[PDB]
């Protein structure tokens, strides 16, 4: 319906960012904490936390506390498939 | 690589629009011409053509001339899967 399409608009508007894409891509390889994400991608923890908060609000990523810190990961299989299909579509030959 | 992620950013930034999503969704059901798309969605042909041009430049949609008018469709299976997985993710229950 109408409301459903608005929600998907939300989802895509959240992926339309270079650094959020780098965060998603990294998460598609392995779940991780803010420090790890911040270290590997060279983004500050505060910026990383700010982006994850947005990504989480549209259900693109989820978080679970394990030990001391929160461990982030792609919400579910739909998100992973969606992302991986897009990455691949961007790389294969297109004449 | 770096350039690949910029390209996927492009793709998602193009889907982050309510009307472009309505055009993609309609195309995911059936290929169609500008007039059909414009009629069904109540968007003018000029606006529809403008959006398709953008969608085409990032390889989200493709066009083929059949008869007199151009027939548009999702570029390939990756685009269709990507879109359908997202639509579904937006609708299923998420607690
Ligand atoms: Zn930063
Ligand atoms: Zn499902
Ligand atoms: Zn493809
Ligand atoms: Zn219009
Ligand atoms: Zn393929
Ligand atoms: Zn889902």
């Amino acid at each position: 319906n109408t409301d459903t399409l608005e929600r998907v608009t939300e989802i895509f508007k959240a992926l339309g960012d270079y650094n959020r894409i780098r965060i998603m891509e990294l998460l598609s390889v392995s779940e991780a904490s803010v420090g790890h994400i911040s270290h590997q991608l060279n983004l500050s923890q505060s910026n990383v936390s700010h982006q994850l908060k947005l990504l989480k609000s549209v259900h693109l990523v989820k978080a679970k506390r394990q030990g001391q810190s929160m461990i982030y990961s792609l919400d579910d299989i739909h998100v992973a498939t969606m992302l991986k299909q897009a990455i691949h579509h961007a790389n294969h030959p297109k004449e």
